[PDB]
């Protein structure tokens, strides 16, 4: 089966429009930005001209006492940074005309979701995640939204297809809603927030949790691998790098060359604003480099299972991150060459995606026939974490704790985390 979304707004044939059946009339103002490599991906800022607006058909308005419905939808919301956005509730999904209807808002470390009647009866979900925490799987993240409401019981709020706020809605009568949906960033006070949105939809359901883990999955579910903030992974673009097992350290070098070797420390030190963040710094370490080898694709778009180069950089110098795989054990230690001496020691790199927080990549390695060398990751020679390729990864169980160690995230530098690296 059944058709149940009532509007489906994407990018295609270039333009964001309705793929539903209704055709709903897009309007999208002068100040909205579009990312050039996920044209998907809208930006809107804190400014009166950055605004879509959907103008419903007659027969999909919402005014009802008893119809079930839901909407998804994917964000991305900068880290706040500054006391003003303390107790600054803004909308930035308006369907309320005259009191009534639906909105989705956001405020510091929210998303809100509120329904009123006719009769001014109000219910919210909200979900809160903080941003006094080492590492967050929200901030400035692309997360999946998913709002359901059960006109006879709950209204519920998931993110990344997990449930996390129910309330009652049950009381509510006729809820008549606007005839327009309006995305715009109302009420906030804060001049430089923006939001990142995708894949809008609203269904005439409430969706179950086996429709939303498909919704989530589906959506997320790409031959494409992504970086940290969850945006498409590149090619020639540089990435400081988080191992999920130690997420408190990062990579450094022990001198270039067959003789150094890669390793982790710890631990990241912080970021902070009183009251407001503090966080683990995340530029730290030694930049990597995903280099082309075998994909035949001309963008610059890492995909799952190409095969590619890493490269290292340090003190603005490209080196290679490769190993003698004949040396002693099953961890072979990874080390930074001069990329005209790797000869013929072990660099290829196989990219996957986990396929699972959000956003993991895992690197096989493999010697100059093609053979696995193993998952990169780490081993305590006895006191130092040194980075290595070892088969022991690749005959684990997927996902499970042991796989921790061999996966990684790629951060680039990004305006909606705010830190300045130190160098």
């Amino acid at each position: 089966h059944m058709d149940t979304s009532i509007l489906n707004l994407r990018y295609e044939s270039n333009h964001l429009i309705d793929l539903s059946r209704y055709a709903s009339k897009i309007n999208i103002g002068s100040k909205v930005n579009f990312d050039p490599i996920d044209k998907n991906q809208i930006q809107l800022f804190n400014l009166e001209s950055s605004k879509i607006e959907v103008i419903l058909k007659n027969a999909i308005v919402y005014n009802s006492m008893y119809e079930n419905f839901s909407t998804s939808f994917w964000i991305r919301i900068p880290k706040y940074f500054n006391s003003i956005s303390l107790n600054n509730e803004y909308t930035i999904i308006n369907c309320m005309e005259n009191n009534s209807g639906w909105k989705v808002s956001l405020n510091y470390g929210e998303i809100i979701w509120t329904l009123q009647d006719t009769q001014e009866i109000k219910q919210r979900v909200v979900f809160k995640y903080s941003q006094m925490i080492n590492i967050s799987d929200y901030i400035n993240r692309w997360i999946f939204v998913t709002i359901t409401n059960n006109r006879l019981n709950n209204s519920k709020i998931y993110i990344n297809g997990r449930l996390i706020d129910q309330k009652p809605i049950s009381n509510l009568g006729n809820i008549h809603a606007s005839n327009n949906i309006m995305f715009k960033l109302d009420g906030c006070r804060d001049t430089h927030r923006y939001i990142w949105i995708k894949y809008f939809n609203l269904f005439d359901k409430e969706l179950n949790e086996k429709e939303i883990k498909d919704l989530y999955d589906n959506q997320s579910n790409s031959g494409i691998l992504k970086d940290f903030w969850g945006d498409y992974l590149q090619y020639d673009k540089p990435y400081y790098m988080l191992n999920l097992y130690d997420p408190n350290k990062y990579v450094d070098v022990n001198n270039v060359g067959i003789r150094g070797y890669m390793y982790l420390k710890g631990p990241r030190g912080s970021v902070m604003t009183t009251n407001i963040y503090l966080n683990s710094s995340l530029y730290r370490g030694t930049k990597f480099i995903i280099k082309k080898y075998a994909s035949g694709n001309k963008d610059n778009i890492v995909r799952n299972n190409d095969r590619v180069y890493i490269n290292v950089v340090v003190k603005n110098k490209e080196y290679r991150l490769a190993t003698n795989a004949s040396q002693a054990g099953v961890e072979k230690i990874l080390s930074a060459l001069e990329i005209p001496d790797v000869g013929n020691l072990s660099q290829v790199v196989v990219m996957k995606s986990k396929n699972d927080i959000t956003n993991k990549c895992k690197m096989n390695l493999q010697d100059n026939n093609g053979n696995d060398i193993g998952f990169i990751g780490f081993h305590q020679f006895n006191n130092i974490a040194k980075l290595v390729a070892s088969n022991w990864y690749n005959r684990q169980i997927e996902r499970s704790s042991r796989t921790l160690g061999c996966s990684w995230e790629f951060i680039p530098v990004d305006d909606g985390w705010g830190e300045r690296p130190l160098q």
